[PDB]
């Protein structure tokens, strides 16, 4: 693998659990820190909250709105700092909808599972 020891990023989670019906009303929270989902029409008139280690968002409309790979229920959200990954991690008790959503430290064997169930490409 590219990556080496036993670990995992540490300053990105998978975000699993969610449907692409509550993409406005789940990322606006999140949005604080980063974009979850695809489908954003006008995000944050004013302020834009400061989100992204990078002031702002770097994404374009002519590809996929998320660079980070993202499958049927589940994204890789990375955020570089560790604060942001943290407090995006919750799994403290976080209903969402009716239903408690995973947020979980990056796995690569989870990755494979959940692709499994998700399968959205070959190899990936």
């Amino acid at each position: 693998m590219s990556l080496g020891s036993e670990s995992e990023t540490g300053n990105a989670v998978v975000v699993f659990g969610y449907r692409e019906a509550i993409t406005k009303q789940i990322l606006a929270y999140f949005a604080q820190f980063g974009e979850i989902l695809e489908d954003l029409e006008s995000e944050l008139g004013d302020t834009e909250t400061m989100r992204t280690p990078g002031y702002f968002f770097q994404q374009a409309p002519n590809r996929r709105r998320i660079s980070r790979e993202h499958g049927r229920t589940w994204t890789k959200l990375t955020y570089a700092n560790h604060s942001s990954y943290l407090r995006a991690l919750r799994e403290h008790g976080t209903i969402y909808c009716g239903a408690a959503i995973g947020c979980v430290p990056y796995k690569h064997e989870l990755i494979s599972e959940l692709s499994r169930e998700g399968h959205h490409h070959h190899h990936h």
